[PDB]
C-alpha cells in the first residue's frame, strides 16, 4: 500500500494543527497546544488508490528537533500555510519555500499554497496576492477553513495529485 510523506509547514497560528486534526478527527479544536509537533496516520482512498498519508504537523520552526529535519530531508511534499487574516504569515512563505527548495535541491517539490481561516471577516490578504504568489511559484493555491472544514480534503488531496505527478 501507497504511503505518501506529508509535511504542514507556515507560522505559529495559522492553522495547521487545526487542519491536520480536520483531515485526522473531523472535528475543530480552538485549542492545540502550539508546541506540539508529532505525525498522524490516515488510511484514504484517492482516485481510487488506497493509500496511507503520513503528515508531520510542524510546531518549533528552527528550533532543530531530528524528527523534523528528517521529514524535511524525506518528506514528498508540503503543505505551505498562511492565515488570510495574518499579513505577517502571508509573507513568511518565502522563508519555508526557500527551506524546502535548499533541502532538495530542486524548485521542483509538490508543494500547495494553502490559504487558511475563510471563514474569517475581513481578511489582510486578498485572493490575488496569494493566486500570483503560487502562480510565481508553480503551484495550486487552494483557500480552506479548519473550522467549517471548507477544502481541507482538496488541500491534502491536491498534495497527494502533485507528488504523483513528480
Ligand atoms: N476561525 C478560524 N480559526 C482557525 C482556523 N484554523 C485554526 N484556527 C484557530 O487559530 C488558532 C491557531 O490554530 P492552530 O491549529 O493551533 O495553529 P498552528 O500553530 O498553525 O498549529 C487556534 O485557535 C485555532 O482555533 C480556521 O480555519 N478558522
Ligand atoms: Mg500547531
Amino acid at each position: 500500500m501507497t504511503e505518501y510523506k506529508l509535511v504542514v509547514v507556515g507560522a505559529d497560528g495559522v492553522g495547521k494543527s487545526a487542519l491536520t486534526i480536520q483531515l485526522i478527527q473531523n472535528h475543530f479544536v480552538d485549542e492545540y497546544d502550539p508546541t506540539i509537533e508529532d505525525s498522524y496516520r490516515k488510511q484514504v482512498v484517492i482516485d481510487g488508490e488506497t493509500c496511507l498519508l503520513d503528515i508531520l504537523d510542524t510546531a518549533g520552526q528552527e528550533e532543530y528537533s531530528a524528527m523534523r529535519d528528517q521529514y524535511m530531508r524525506t518528506g514528498e511534499g508540503f503543505l505551505c500555510v498562511f492565515a488570510i487574516n495574518n499579513t505577517k504569515s502571508f509573507e513568511d512563505i518565502h522563508h519555508y519555500r526557500e527551506q524546502i527548495k535548499r533541502v532538495k535541491d530542486s524548485e521542483d517539490v509538490p508543494m500547495v499554497l494553502v490559504g487558511n481561516k475563510s471563514d474569517l471577516p475581513s481578511r489582510t490578504v486578498d485572493t490575488k496576492q496569494a493566486q500570483d504568489l503560487a502562480r510565481s511559484y508553480g503551484i495550486p493555491f487552494i483557500e480552506t477553513s479548519a473550522k467549517t472544514r471548507q477544502g481541507v480534503d482538496d488541500a491534502f488531496y491536491t498534495l497527494v495529485r502533485e507528488i504523483r505527478k513528480h
